[PDB]
């Protein structure tokens, strides 16, 4: 919880609500789901979507 | 991973069950789609995880 930053880029799986992102991107966490998933907002693109904890780090 | 769906109508869970209550407009992240028409999801407004019927939701985006 707080603001997390992508440690690597990521391209979403089609037909899911995952969002693609680039390394360095900052996110605000809205919900922390089971199995490391999170519903967030990417501050660069303003897109809302799912991202996994394995690809981000606390700021 | 997967997708988000939205409630088109409200629903009050049967007491003491794994169903969850929700309001029209609530957004859910789908974890499992059960062949019996139900699904295991998480309500993003309440953060509750449980069962909901697919007939009360619609696809988003």
């Amino acid at each position: 919880r707080r603001r997390v930053r992508a440690i690597l880029p990521y391209t979403k799986v089609p037909d899911t609500d995952e969002i693609s992102f680039l390394k360095g991107d900052m996110f605000i966490v809205h919900n922390e789901l089971e199995d490391g998933w999170m519903w967030v907002t990417n501050l660069r693109t303003d897109e809302q979507g799912l991202i996994v904890e394995d690809l981000v780090e606390e700021v």
